[PDB]
């Protein structure tokens, strides 16, 4: 006779999961026509390879493809708390073919057709850098295209996300399902090295002083966070020496993210299209936060590359209440068989624990995992390097200074570690 909360079954509490979608590229021009230079404007007049009702290599995503993958998710049978999404909406075409409008179509397009199909879930959006016209053009004032994603993703966000993101592309914002968790929704594409509008600025939009402040709120107020962004931190892995955004916001960004690695349980990013993981580690090599780029679900590439991706899509588990990463599930489409008979199968690629015989994904974790991968003729190499491309191709092969620089790449995201390890190891 007392009101006090009933207490729950002893049982062991359920994991909790989120999802992780990530550039998306819908090109509206998608249509299957005789002459395949005209099947996809993103083609830039190229034939379209083998085109099918899910896309083509050559080709950004139809409609189709992007809606199989979120009926997958909404009908996959797994229990998620969250998305998080991050960035890259419009298609791969010529500056002169878009314009703001445009942009912010596609943009809306695809932000309503996750709200329709996912009208109960909180959703984590970043700004890409194709998300602006022109593209990679990203401001660090108010912007039209900043004020119009504040609109529409209002249902998600609070005040005080809406008013720094309305401002600069950028916001943190407190899951309402999981309390003790914040998200910090990084414009990284402020530090893209194309971006005209942030040259020889020390802090665009302020972003470094507001993530300082917002870590910092975090730590003394017992929060976890998950940092979430475009572009990642780090080095490019089929690359030399090239990091992914401007090595003097790379090298600053990453102290920030060293002095709060306490507070930082997830680090999550796209752009690169490729299923990759990082492990930031100190200068003498302790490892302090775990870092996934997560695939793509375009399959573009151009006509110079090789290999491209399968359609992705991933799912973490997490410790709930606490929010320590245990587990992520990466899910992936066999376009060619998709095409073939014209249906999809998105479907279980591999759990990365089970791939790689890990316990969890902790850094010390993962850094004893890619440790590993540094031996001759790793097994455990071979198949990361067949899931980077979300196993587009078993027979690509990744000689000895292709898997220095993955390798590298893996373990060393700042300029000194980096390029120590191309001198031991090129
Ligand atoms: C996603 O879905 C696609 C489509 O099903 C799968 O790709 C097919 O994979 C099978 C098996 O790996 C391929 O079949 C094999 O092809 C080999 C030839 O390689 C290329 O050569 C021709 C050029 O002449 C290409 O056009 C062709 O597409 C191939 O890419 C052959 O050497 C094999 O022959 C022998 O294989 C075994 C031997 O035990 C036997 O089954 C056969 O009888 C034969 O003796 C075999 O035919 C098939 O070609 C692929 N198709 C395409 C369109 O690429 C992907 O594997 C799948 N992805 C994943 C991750 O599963
Ligand atoms: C795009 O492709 C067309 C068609 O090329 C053919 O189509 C394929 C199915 C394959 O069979 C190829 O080997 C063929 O060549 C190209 O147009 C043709 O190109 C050659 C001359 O270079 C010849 O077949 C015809 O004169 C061209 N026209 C047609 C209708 O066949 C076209 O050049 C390609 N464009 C690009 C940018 O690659
Ligand atoms: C989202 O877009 C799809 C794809 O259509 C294109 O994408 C938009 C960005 C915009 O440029 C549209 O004008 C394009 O047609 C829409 O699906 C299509 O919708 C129209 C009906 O209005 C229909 O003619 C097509 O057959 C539909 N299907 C396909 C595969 O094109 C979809 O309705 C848009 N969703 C939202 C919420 O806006
Ligand atoms: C980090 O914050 C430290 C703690 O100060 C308190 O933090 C929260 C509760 C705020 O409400 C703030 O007003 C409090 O004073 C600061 O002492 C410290 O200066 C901050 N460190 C940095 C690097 O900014
Ligand atoms: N694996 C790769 N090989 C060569 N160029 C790449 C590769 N991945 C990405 N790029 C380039 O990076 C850009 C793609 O990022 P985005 O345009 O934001 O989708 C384009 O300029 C591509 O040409
Ligand atoms: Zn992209
Ligand atoms: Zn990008």
């Amino acid at each position: 006779h007392k009101l006090v909360p009933l207490a729950p079954a002893d049982r062991a509490p359920a994991v909790g999961q989120f999802w992780h979608v990530t550039d998306l590229h819908l090109d509206p021009t998608y249509h299957i026509t005789d002459d395949r230079t005209k099947v996809c404007a993103s083609s830039k007049g190229a034939n379209a390879s083998n085109p099918g009702p899910f896309g083509d290599v050559l080709c950004d995503s139809p409609y189709q493809l992007i809606l199989s993958a979120f009926d997958f998710i909404k009908n996959s049978g797994q229990e998620a708390s969250f998305m998080i999404w991050t960035g890259d909406s419009p298609p791969h075409v010529p500056v002169p073919e878009l314009s703001t409008g445009t942009v912010i179509k596609v943009i809306t397009n695809m932000t309503m057709t996750v709200q329709n199909l996912f009208p109960n879930l909180q959703v984590f959006p970043a700004l890409g850098n194709h998300d602006y016209w022109p593209q990679d053009q990203l401001p660090i004032v108010t912007s039209k295209v900043y004020s119009a994603v504040a609109d529409l993703w209002k249902p998600w966000l609070g005040e005080e996300a809406i008013s720094t993101l309305k401002k600069g592309g950028f916001y943190s914002q407190k899951v309402a399902s999981n309390p003790g968790l914040r998200i910090i929704s990084l414009n990284t594409n402020l530090y893209y090295g194309p971006n005209i509008m942030t040259l020889n600025k020390t802090d665009p939009a302020n972003q470094f002083e507001w993530l300082e402040n917002t870590l910092n709120s975090s730590l003394w107020n017992k929060e976890k966070v998950y940092i979430i962004a475009h572009v990642p931190v780090g080095y490019l892995p089929y690359a030399t020496d090239t990091p992914a955004i401007r090595q003097y916001y790379n090298e600053k960004l990453l102290d920030i993210f060293r002095r709060y690695s306490s507070v930082i349980a997830g680090q999550f990013y796209g752009h690169t299209h490729r299923d990759s993981l990082m492990v930031l580690s100190d200068k003498n090599g302790n490892p302090l936060n775990s870092v996934f780029v997560a695939p793509a679900v375009t399959p573009v590439k151009g006509v110079l590359q090789k290999e491209t991706n399968n359609p992705g899509v991933r799912l973490f588990q997490y410790k709930p209440g606490d929010y320590t990463l245990l587990d992520m599930v990466q899910y992936y489409l066999n376009l060619t068989e998709a095409n073939l008979k014209g249906e999809s199968n998105w479907t279980l690629e591999y759990v990365l624990t089970q791939a790689y015989s890990v316990a969890d994904l902790q850094p010390k974790s993962l850094y004893a995992l890619v440790q590993q991968f540094a031996t001759k003729d790793s097994k455990q190499f071979l198949k990361y390097y067949h899931y980077y491309f979300v196993s587009y191709d078993s027979s690509a092969t990744c000689d000895q200074h292709c898997k220095t620089l993955q390798v590298c790449a893996i373990m060393n995201l700042d300029s000194m570690s980096y390029d120590d390890c191309l001198k031991q190891h090129l």
